[PDB]
């Protein structure tokens, strides 16, 4: 629970326009219906940690693809504004051409709906959602300003969300593929307990 | 923005009696001024994905001391039954002996304040806050109830906390002791810039 | 009247989550139309007065069933616990096998609404109420936490509101099966002060 | 919790004119401080359970007086209507000379105050108070109109809190004077629970 | 005006339990219409002025009868205990055999709707009510506790009301049967007028 | 109970010009203090049942002025009307000379005060309130506007109250100078109801 | 604009008894549609001023009927003092015989509704208001109780209103009937203005 | 009975720009304290009925201010306009050289308190207010907008409030200097009364 | 940003009474749909930078007119005080004929709704606003008192504002008719871009 | 009338960031006593009117500085935004060097305060504000988003304002430096009136 966002409910719906491949476009959450969404938004363009966060979803964005994840970074900042640090080089502190849609949320109405903004700036504070196939919402991820998120985190995370998802057993602590799982009852459980330990 | 917690601000205060060292004691968060802490929030004792969280916490909680950060673990459940469940054995789904104080939140205030709970069900989400020395709320993580957490990535974001107030640079996506930091100025994160594009 | 729970009038309804022969069964209480139901909360599990409580209820429970009387305990502690609890030796503190439905209150509105929520702890004062075959509510009995109830004296009133409930006739002080009772008018009355005085 | 009757509180206070050796005196509850008092309601003088409870206390009145503990009985009927009840002989339905105080509730505060009051007919329910020494309240006991109470079990109630005062102990279920108790820890209760099973 | 009496406008409709000739009997200003009805309060059964003032009324209830008038007496106490005064001698403070009804208002209904209860005590003051035929009320006469009533003025009150409604003419200070009375209109009272001065 | 004037309480305040012996006066009811009160109101000047009330008052003032007792009458008419009907002939329908005081309540404040308005006439009913020496309401008598009150009744319920401040005792139903009173105890009652049964 | 009465609204309806050739009447506003009403309250019967504006208007109250204009006088009186007032001659300070009707506003609903009331006193002020034959008040005249007013100015007040509303035409201050009248348009009331300077 | 202005009462105190001898000068009501004012709203500048008025007031203002008099005329027009048309020619409609201050009323603040703004249009009706030297309000004249006011009547009234003042006696409708008032109390007008009729 | 009005939005409705041409028409905002509007408010007629601003506008009507906008003059006073100012000839501070409205605000609607009236002066602030012809207000001009607006400019937003309306353009500052626009999307933008730089 | 934006009243206070001479800096309001500022908003970086307006502005700085008056732009992008907007080059759609300060306004107070935003996407209007030196609001100019404002006419307002504050005469419609001004009182006034008719 941030802002209008709650875990085990339908997220907060969002519509809002974007920098896609250079243009405009205009991106809404109906859209991933069927797919999961790691949502995150980031304080301001052209600033100092989050060029790192964006291009680092933006260079692993085919493995969320491949586990039809799409993954989607937001600001308060104006499409035109992102568009122009789309267009700087990456060495001079831009971001250069990406792989993932930035989102303009320029009314601020994304970040309170997702309980983000810090207020006394006006800027999103790092939060990060992993939204399901059928839009609700499973994990909230929010970082101080200072430190950078783990993309290796968010990919782990939506990977276990699938699984679960898909096999009804639930994942332990630190779970990655291949790891073992447990039957969420009372007496199958056992076979976990009685192997880990 | 959880319940009464937001990031950049005192964290919501709590007091309970907690299992420590086999044995129940009052632990509030008064005791932590100067330290940081991992306060991780989670649904039912004698389940399945919570003694996996509760034993690797446990099982690292000196990786955690040795860098000035207490971890500590909550829910709804009372004192009587988290010594029963340490009573009983890890193979049979127990949490064995623990190292980390196991706090009771048997009025759901804590729950409450810190805005895990799980209102049909009375019992918290997979919450995890990182408070700083100075008691100020720095990270929030929550996780839907079938997918655990990472002690990994705990211990991660608490040593780039640490990491960015001692330097006052700050951490980029991914960031592990070793890698390199930003100085958050226009001019001088040019440095990392061209060297990282 | 005890929070929404009034002599004379329909009992709160609930449901739920209840330990039954060893495994988990939905509990309602408007279920048992058509008997007299013995509904006592107790505090916590794994504690002192309590396991006395509800063994000394489980041990009697035919005794009441051959009444057509079921007998429901209920406190805020999970089926989970309540589960170790039943699998927890009586030589251990445990409740052992046990032969009535042992409900769980985790979001504590049973509590709440028969008004037996102690406030600051969020455990159940020792409520015990009787119930008739109509859903009504004819008997309010709490103690504070240091003493346990009489299974004998929830016995001696369910036999008094069959009988009243059968007969013409009221149930003088102490009355027990086979005890005089008064016609409640004026002249009728007579009989039974005739012979006590 | 009854009215503004609260188990573990100060039991609400009153003051009314009663019926004492046949004559009227004004009776406060602040007259028992240091005794334990039980307060039984009953709905009319000159009815039929009525006079049974009322006899059965005023004849076992010096068992609670031995131990320290006042019995008071109340009803919304004046002081003059009781002394008119008292001046009727017990073959007649009448009290004939008591042994405890009668008080009036005319104005039905004291109904009121305690939560006994039923409304539809302007008379109280039989609620009995058991209240220590120190102004608190420890049990509540109402019973429907159709059948008397037990001052058998008023009596065990009473020893029973005064013991648990006295040692620190607690009072398992059915205890009598001479049964065994528990220590409330879970060191020292270990030894009751093998012992008895 | 009194409570909701108001002198002009029907009488506040009033339902109660009543002794009637030694037996229970539910009386309602229903059953009166076509009927004069003195209603009078009294504080309480087996005290000092009240027995007087009932045995008046009763001792002369034909009187009224023969005029269409009956005569209810009400108290805040119980039947069972107007039934035990009616059953104790006058000699000894009783009322003895009663020929006018005796209400019950045990919820103090009755007394709060013609406005005479005095609150700080729970008991009428000593109200009389004249109710004429159409159910309209017509005088109100309301005793302080010390002072009894006049049933001779009561009978005169009510042979005025009666006279001026048949008549049309109104009734001096002081009228009583055989007396002048006067036409209300400017020319036709000077026959009044010449004559008395 | 009527309007602001409540039996047992102190009456309402009141200062109102009236016409007394022929001229203009301020009168208050404070001016009467250490002596009773009648103060009767009436309907309108110039009418019919109303100058029969205020002339036989008037004519028998001295009987209460014996008795420490003063009368005053009151109508909503101006003191300008008042003194035309003093000025007009007894024997035309006027009131001739007055020996007691006739107030002036042309705001209506002592009527509303008194709770004697008939509102859709503007008109006080005829209220009479006996009002004791110390300022204290003792009895209201009411009639509708076709009947007229009784000077007799007034003086036998002055002489009641007065007997009953000064002796302690109460009187009777019908009670008269020279009857027989009842000492209100229940033991010393016994004297008059032997007596008088 | 006065209480209800606004200019240029329909002026306050009203309805109240009213003396009319020396007998009882009903007076309504309704009753007067069609036809120009001068209504002027005044303070008291029996009074000062009074008398001389009852009667200039009495006596001149043809010149008002001829233009189809009824008076209409009212005071807080009632309806038996207003006639005892016509009764008294005008050589004694009485109205004699009148030729206007004189209403008795008893509730003071007329005097509150035309905002007349001089609340302090319960007496309305001396206010006159002229009503048309459509309902619509356009004229206020209130003067202070000390000084009378002026009959031939609500004359000539009465004759400009019927002019105005007949010729469409505006009436010049001082105009009295054959004066000069002006066309309320700008062109049009040069020929006016040429003409009179 | 006006917005804030009611007779009897302080008339409300105002401030404004008013064109006097032709330049701008502040006027405000404190200025004329030991004055009586006649203060006549209208309500257009440039107008029809409304030359007419404010010049019939110019013309006679030397009669009222040889009684301590002074005149004032106010619209909502501003203080230029007002120069503009009484530098117009009377011919053309112009209120040409005037010997009374115009006041400009543009915040509409003085026609709001003294309850004359035709609200629809937002200009004052013709409204006219007499205030004594002490600065109470004691004439309302207001005419609907088709009728001209009456300058000698205006100071009629001025000179009979002016004589009630000194002398202490009322005057008769119609009063005129030099003509008989009354001595207002019962045995003082009668030489009046009987010297009229 | 004004009182109702808001750029984007439906400009404030209104009607009210104008001068045009030398007589009296009602003006209302929907008699202009499909042309735009330049509403021009001033504070005061008869004054100083006015005059000169409403000359202007008139002069240059036509300039207006043939791009399909009509120019609107509006003051709060009344069209009276319009019309004589309009009589008064240039030459001596007059408008002398004018080929634009000039609207009358008398009751300050206008001047509110649109945010421009100076309430402690009751007078509007010079607040011009430009409505299309869909009725949306374009443009918000307000100027403090001592200084005039430009009707060059005035002129040249109503035409830059109907070029964008009618072309995918956008107009640079300063722009003028035969000016340099750009096209309002990244790539196109470049052609003016590249061409002025 | 703006937001707090008042004509005649204090500028609503403002702080913030922005960018001078290629750098960061704090700017205040308050740093301008004595001096004339022209505070203008606009939408968004990066985009088309925009660029033109603050080129304009930052062109022609000198000619404002010269009068003592300083220009500021604002809009809602951080100071990162409008650094790396500063940094491209014109030809681009870029800034490139500025000579006036760009005020960052991201938590979109300024924009509130001064009344321009534009709710719906969070952007401001084209509000342009002429505050003098005593920190007073003199004119407000906002334009929709397609037309941009013209610095000669913002050049005019500001030395018009300046002439008006020195000399206390006032500004006709279009005054430059040079054109004839108005004494504003009503005789010295002609003399402008002659000259141009």
């Amino acid at each position: 629970a941030s802002g209008n966002a709650r875990i085990g409910k339908p997220a907060p719906d969002f519509k809002a326009t974007a920098v896609v491949d250079g243009a405009f476009k205009e991106v809404k959450l109906s859209d991933y219906k069927g797919k999961y969404v790691v949502l995150f938004f980031y304080p301001l363009d052209f600033t100092f940690v989050c060029p790192t966060e964006i291009i680092a979803f933006s260079n692993r964005a085919e493995d969320f693809r491949k586990l039809g994840c799409e993954v989607l970074g937001v600001s308060v900042d104006s499409q035109f504004t992102h568009l122009a640090w789309i267009n700087t080089p990456r060495k001079e502190g831009g971001l250069g051409p990406l792989n993932i849609p930035l989102l303009a949320d320029v009314t601020r109405r994304l970040s309170e709906d997702y309980g983000v903004l810090k207020t006394d700036e006006g800027i999103a504070y790092r939060g990060l959602f992993i939204i399901d196939g059928k839009g609700v919402l499973r994990q909230i991820t929010v970082n101080d300003l200072p430190v950078g998120r783990s993309v290796d985190e968010a990919l782990r995370l939506v990977q276990a969300f699938q699984y679960t998802d898909e096999h009804g057993e639930v994942c332990p602590a630190g779970w990655k593929p291949g790891s073992d799982t447990i039957k969420p009852n009372v007496d199958d459980s056992k076979e976990y307990f009685s192997k880990h330990n």
